[PDB]
């Protein structure tokens, strides 16, 4: 690729060629054309998976949710044309996106009658039948997560950053637990690294040892970060990763800091998070010795808006770990209230 | 940190912010004017080393040699100002750039700067890797590299100039003198490399991908030649190229046959050995080569004087005693 | 401003200062913070409007809708805090965005009880009330369009194109029919001009006379384009403008093309439109004097989905004008069918 | 068409695509090397004009003068090759750049190129506005402007180099030699302007804002000096500056009082007249000035040799016959 960057401090214009990594943090929210395989093969795969166990989909990320939403109507029309009584319904996504134990099989042959393109500008609206292929969205009462598909697609060719290009996908032949590597970008330049994909922006730094600076997470996935896109994959103990391995956290030493361990019981039920190492407003944390035992993450404010302004710690280091969500400001598992009892606070009820 | 980029295969362009890694090897050494933090302190360090017992300096890279050559005049003036019988003789570099077991101590008689003066003092009283780039003294928007004298003892290469990036199905492990490319073809393998210098320091693990589970016998570039300890540095059917054309000045590891030869894989072919050129000294071009268990296309080095082959590829019929060998090992 | 441009087909750059206009179309579906006056002043204005007789708000564009949507909760909380029985309900914007004959008043004196900033965290969510202050979204039967408000806000300060910035607003003192002249950018450089807005992107060119090249509309406002942001204001009549003056079309000769007149009967019900001068896929246009007179815009396809092949034009010029909506490819008022009767085609029922 | 920009008042930066208008007036004439499409055809046109009865060329802008200066030698060589008694004499321009009623026809004795040679031939047998920039011969990324010879007869300036832009509460009317700025303070008025040349052609209406409802007596920069026919070219309390310091080589119309003077609005002051400097011939500075019905701050011109005032501002007590007047009218 060819590119050119600019600095606005004083002046320079550096052009050249190489590897460029951008944020693309909200890459789901944009206009794209999605081509999940072919119109007749996807319908055949769904038809095979219907009477073979799997209820629906447990989409890995939000891009999969949008890809399914943009094609559900056409897929239903094709299924109606083939005389199959199935109806795909797509709902909202919730965090964390729990892993599914099944996958969509690749069909032997396409369905007999159908189309050849995903961009048909007119088709007859499909009717609704009894069967429902629920693609996520609060439908755990009909049938649980144990009968759902997860991580079934691979992106072959894609265009992101641009605003109208097409995205080509295909169904996995085998079962894999790792995240999609086609959309992952990892770069280092001097004393600043980054571990990014379509939903994660992890930043690292080198002050005394390579540690974690901050992280922006619009999704809480559950796949495994591929090791081919990671740095210091050796000599790491999985209990020291700030972002747990079960939440698509890199198996890297750039994901660690002194005095902290895996944040299993964090506020992963939020919609967007920012792991910042700073003190939430109106509060102070001091490294004591008689502080409480490590436990679930507690919000810095009560359920009635009152702010607890005194917290302690046992062996951690400053600045303290804190999660910034929309509802409020949270802390890590190692920081506990210094005077207030544990009962009068809101805890984190989700675990990784 | 802010910029635009375009792909010329599919006519799509975009702009944004992030991390950009550039190829600083095509326009090589006509930029990045190395100079120390203060030449006065470098003179004191050199003097302390000289009365310590260090004959001179063995340059780690070409940038260090350029720095020494540019400092030469000011260093000589500073040494002569205080009346010290010590003159710096900055010579040319000759690959590979070997390793000396000395470091500059932080503060007639000629101070060797790694020229053709091995008989003056052997490679045992010569310093090596005694310089550290200052913290904020390097950057992409920065055509003036500032240096100082290291305090500790280390073997790793300087990480302030190293840039590693991955985007999809392509990686790169690059610095001011290396440009190693990788690709995904059913596996992560080695696409090509463009080496204009051959260091001996250790590639820091901080800038490496698949550092775990790697055996130090499958890397195409040896670990003792500043090759990454990565699975991206390997390819199927090959092993470490200890005996290669490392005496050159600018190689380009290309996985294609030389223009005029053909490599046929057969069990009857010979074993591993030193790398050989495709052309004899008289100019005759050997036409046929054999390999034992490698995978086509073959591994070849594109030097200034021909097209060398890998260690696993041998001439099919012509005896190897009539071909030019490799006289340098890592 | 300071900026630097890049050219990639010619490998050359440029750096300097000046006035830069960007393609900020769809600067609503983005993450900004809105501050529509003091929280105690907006509530007092709403109360005064309800007392006078105003029962609703008609959004000028798609940004005012988001401004109301991100404010309604806090505004209702303040209203209940002050003891006022009134609730604000925000719906969805529908094209075209018609005109309301009234505007929000200046309350002079604000409400006593409340807070001072719009970023208040953890306000007690208000309870529902019988009285409703609807903001658009299918309420024409409860609060008719003649009892609504329109252009009651002015942008005082804004940062657009940079995420998480603040947008400052205030209530107009006098009634006006013009659009907001703070987000509008007009630029001409050589033989290519542009008129820009938050939802408009109109392009012109010089072949032998200045003419309309293409347009891109995501919203269809009914305000009036401010005259200070227009090129060739004089010598033009409101019968040659391709985009009608009643639909916030510039009063410029750059808005006119040879052969066509003002098109007040088009596919203005569409959510997104693109005015392109080229034939729809599979059709053909011929110029003859036997063709019919002007009328409502007709779709290239029918309700059944069959593409009409042959079309005629009376006195226009090629390439033919064409609207590119989501559901098809419409024509202008001057291009009537050649063989099929007009009664068998999907018609445009909306007039400007 | 693709680029990034930053704001230095509030630290925000953004990237995207659109129309970018640059300030090409600060770095003036050290770029955009004008040259015709083919010197041979220009030579034939000049010869045909000479036998037609055209004494020479009256330059429209500084770019045309620089083009003629650069072409002079090659044009003379081409004329001499074919044996023609005709040589071009390129001189320096003097503002204002007046208008000649002739155009070059498309195909001892000296050809005037608008020097200080009014006596050789008056401004009646001289050409003016005979050149047109070719279609793709200009661009923002294009430091080599190609020209040709016009076919028709016109009075407008060349629109290939004119850029007008509006963004919020600030506008600009600019080309290669003008930079006019506007602002919104309860109205659209004139903020400042920086003039490095004084043309005479007509500013095209294609590049003008508020072209309608404007009376040609309120424009600060007159219509006869390539001033936009816009309401952004006006301000309250002032009228057309027909008699200003238009003999200077570089002005800057700034709405601030001169450094050492004070203006008070009073009805007893004089009437409109030629512009006067703030300093006398001997260097004495007039300390008090008066205005009849204008609006503060006053209108002043910043030439290379002082600080002139507008035509509505007169000295309060010192008679106007002891001050330097303006000897040029538009």
């Amino acid at each position: 690729h060819v590119g050119c960057s600019v600095d606005f401090s004083k002046k320079e214009t550096r052009c050249g060629t190489g590897v460029f990594v951008y944020n693309d943090v909200e890459a789901w929210r944009d206009r794209y054309k999605y081509h999940p395989d072919s119109p007749r093969r996807l319908a055949a795969a769904v038809k095979q998976a219907w009477e073979d166990g799997i209820c629906g989909i447990s989409s890995v990320s939000r891009m999969e949710n949008i890809m399914w939403r943009s094609v559900e109507g056409e897929l239903n029309a094709i299924l109606e044309e083939n005389g199959v009584q199935l109806t795909v319904v797509v709902g909202s996504v919730k965090n964390p996106m729990w892993r599914g134990p099944q996958r969509l099989p690749v069909p032997v042959n396409e369905l007999p009658h159908g189309w050849k393109a995903w961009g048909k500008s007119y088709f007859v609206r499909a009717a609704k039948t009894n069967n429902s292929f629920v693609v996520d969205g609060d439908t755990l009462k009909e049938c649980p997560l144990k009968h759902r598909a997860w991580n079934s697609f691979l992106v072959e060719d894609h265009g992101f950053g641009v605003f109208h290009t097409s995205v080509w996908l295909k169904v996995r032949e085998d079962y894999s637990l790792e995240c999609d590597p086609a959309v992952i970008g990892t770069a280092v330049k001097g004393k600043e690294a980054v571990h990014s994909d379509l939903g994660y922006w992890i930043e690292s730094e080198k002050n005394d040892t390579w540690r974690l600076k901050r992280a922006h997470l619009i999704e809480m996935k559950t796949c495994e970060w591929p090791k081919s896109h990671t740095l210091w994959t050796d000599g790491i103990e999985e209990s020291d990763l700030i972002i747990p391995k079960s939440l698509a956290g890199p198996l890297s030493h750039h994901n660690t800091r002194e005095g902290y361990r895996t944040q299993m019981k964090g506020p992963w039920h939020s919609e967007e998070l920012e792991i910042r190492f700073e003190e939430c407003p109106g509060t102070k944390v001091h490294v004591e010795e008689t502080c409480g035992t490590r436990g679930p993450s507690l919000r810095s404010t009560t359920a009635s808006g009152r702010v607890i302004e005194e917290w302690c710690c046992r062996e951690c280091t400053m600045p303290p770990l804190s999660f910034r969500a929309k509802d409020g400001c949270w802390y890590g598992m190692e920081i506990r209230p210094r005077k207030e009892p544990e009962s009068n606070l809101v805890r984190s009820m989700v675990t990784a």
